[PDB]
């Protein structure tokens, strides 16, 4: 695999970009996230031409918005729903790990 970046890198989307770092992950496997594509593993940027480029959607397979902030019922995990997992075990983490303003995402 290649190396995992050892900066923040930029997630945009249409009018916000947030900052993902990988270094509290470094216990999830990367394929939760990274997920294969046609059965091959793919370290392309979410948002790639063919991939989740449709940047204003709010719904669908095809939107950004959709694969990084949805709750429940989808085919890979998303950031909102493994997050959600974590504050029921730390409820002190509720507001950094899931708020749409003052959150370690949207500060
Ligand atoms: C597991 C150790 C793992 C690796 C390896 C890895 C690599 C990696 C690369 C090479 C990039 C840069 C992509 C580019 O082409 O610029 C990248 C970026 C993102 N990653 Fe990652 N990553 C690993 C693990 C994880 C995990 C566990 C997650 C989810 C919690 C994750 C997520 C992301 C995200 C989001 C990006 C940014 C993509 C974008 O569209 O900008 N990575 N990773
Ligand atoms: C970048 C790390 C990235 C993320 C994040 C991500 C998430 C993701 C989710 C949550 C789903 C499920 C959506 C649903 O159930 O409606 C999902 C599904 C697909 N993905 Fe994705 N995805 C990331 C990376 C990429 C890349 C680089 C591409 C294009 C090669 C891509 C494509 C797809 C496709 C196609 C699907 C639908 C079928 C499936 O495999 O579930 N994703 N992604
Ligand atoms: C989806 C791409 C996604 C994003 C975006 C994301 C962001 C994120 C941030 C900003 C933090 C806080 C770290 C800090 O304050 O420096 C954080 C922390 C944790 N996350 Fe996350 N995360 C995304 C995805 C996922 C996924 C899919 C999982 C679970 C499979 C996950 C888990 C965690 C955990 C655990 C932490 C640390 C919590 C703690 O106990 O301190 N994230 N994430
Ligand atoms: C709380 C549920 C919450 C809301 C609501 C929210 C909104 C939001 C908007 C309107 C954008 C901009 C869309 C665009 O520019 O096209 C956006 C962007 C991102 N968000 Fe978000 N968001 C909420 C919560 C969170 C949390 C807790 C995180 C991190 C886990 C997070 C992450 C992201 C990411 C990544 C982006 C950029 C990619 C994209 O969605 O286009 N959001 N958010």
């Amino acid at each position: 695999a290649p190396a995992v970046p050892n900066k923040p890198v930029e997630v945009k989307g249409s009018q916000k970009t947030v900052m993902f770092p990988h270094a509290p992950h470094e216990k999830v496997e990367c394929v939760t996230c990274h997920h294969l594509v046609d059965g091959k593993e793919s370290y392309a940027k979410c948002g790639s031409s063919g991939c989740h480029d449709d940047l204003t959607a709010k719904k669908g397979e095809k939107s950004l918005y959709y694969v990084v902030h949805a709750k429940g019922e989808l085919k890979h995990t998303s950031c909102l729903a493994c997050h959600s997992k974590v504050v029921a075990e730390k409820p002190e983490l509720k507001k950094d790990l899931t708020g749409c303003a003052k959150s370690k995402c949207h500060p």
